């Protein structure tokens, strides 16, 4: 569960998780489209009196430095706002089923090929190389 | 084995004749822990086969090399070793209405030489899954 799991992140990086921070999250994995400030504000404020786009941005700024969210730039245009789901890099051996997980900067330039090819909009990946560990290796020389 | 199956169904697709010797020496590829030379598959296999020699053996690596079943693996002046190839696979894959979509990429070379750095393993071949929304999903949801 998304929301579950950004929870998480914030209870596990210090974050007070305040109502406010639980309605921004809540917006941000249930919207399809990459919101604005204001986008979020006009849909939460009337259950916060004390919202207001400063406070959605403070908030923002805070999950960006979670890692939570990612800021879309353009232009003269106001930020839009990507809620982040973690993309993962597993290695599998195919002799002893072996599960390693590694870390990897991303894979920009197969993303926005893929996106162009078949015309997805993507979030995230996963990616499982497979192959023989260290000690089947050794033991199989 | 599905493995060998399948091999065999791409010299069928790509005009190879599927003869003794070839479908013994990609049964003995298929089986293979680590990489063999010519000279391991020669005496592997020249016990079944009378007309096989070592230039018969070559020649199936080149057929095999050409179809995308077998990579050389060369090293300065020494015999090479011969690997078997699994193909790997590229698919994009809906999170709102579960289609998957395969797609073509050539290979993923920096990050399978890291990744075999950092975790230690031999490298085979990889699936990647990128998960997104499909072009018909965000007409409907507001692109
Ligand atoms: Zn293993
Ligand atoms: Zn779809």
């Amino acid at each position: 569960h998304e929301l579950k799991e950004a929870l998480e992140t914030l209870k596990e990086t210090g974050v007070r998780i305040t109502p406010q921070r639980h309605a921004i999250l809540e917006y941000l994995v249930n919207s399809m489209a990459h919101p604005t400030a204001d986008d979020i504000y006009k849909a939460l404020e009337g259950k916060f009196p004390n919202m207001s786009v400063a406070t959605v941005y403070n908030n923002l700024r805070v999950f960006r430095e979670s890692g939570l969210v990612k800021e879309l730039t353009y232009g003269d245009a106001s930020s839009r706002f990507d809620f982040v789901t973690s993309d993962h890099y597993h290695a599998i051996c195919e002799n002893c089923g072996k599960i390693v997980d590694f870390h990897y900067p991303g894979l920009d330039e197969v993303e926005q090929l893929a996106a162009h090819v078949t015309g997805f909009k993507v979030s995230h990946h996963r990616l499982e190389i497979y192959g023989v560990c260290q000690e089947c290796s050794k033991k199989e020389n």
